[PDB]
């Protein structure tokens, strides 16, 4: 193939790969799994000071062919006890749903995920039982979250 004919989504993803190589978000890395620019993995170390500290979390990231005009699909592959992340690893984050903009980048998405790990949104939960426990019994929520981090993410 003549690289002069690379698609606009492939060129944009390559630029975001360079960006994230030179200046990754704290406690994050991400890039293509292999030779397909549209299929990435990310590693997130649980934020220090949070209930996820010591955990190593793996995420799958898939870019669509019309990137940056649709958000990437980002899922957790490691189990995590968090009221905005379900058992299938789906992430309830508005910029991945109906509030995406083409000025956002995979680095900003990963920054937002890290912020969500440290500060969840219990009023828009994917896992209602966890949101309720966060609200009514935060100390037991945190015990559980640290237990799952040790059991499933170390």
């Amino acid at each position: 193939k003549n690289s002069k004919l690379l698609s606009t989504s492939a060129k944009r993803i390559q630029k975001e790969l360079a960006d994230i190589t030179l200046d990754p978000p704290p406690n994050c890395s991400a890039g293509p799994k292999g030779d397909n620019i549209y299929e990435w993995r990310s590693t997130i170390l649980g934020p220090p000071g949070s209930v996820y500290e010591g955990g190593v979390f793996f995420l799958d990231i898939t870019f669509t062919p019309e990137y940056p005009f649709k958000p990437p699909k980002v899922t957790f592959r490691t189990r995590i006890y968090h009221c905005n992340i379900n058992s299938q690893g789906v992430i309830c984050l508005d910029i991945l749903k109906d509030n995406w903009s083409p000025a956002l980048t995979i680095s900003k998405v990963l920054l937002s995920i890290c912020s969500l790990l440290t500060d969840c949104n219990p009023a828009d939960p994917l896992v209602g039982s966890i949101a309720t426990q966060y609200m009514t019994n935060r100390a037991e929520h945190d015990r559980m979250a640290r237990q799952w981090t040790k059991r499933y993410a170390t």
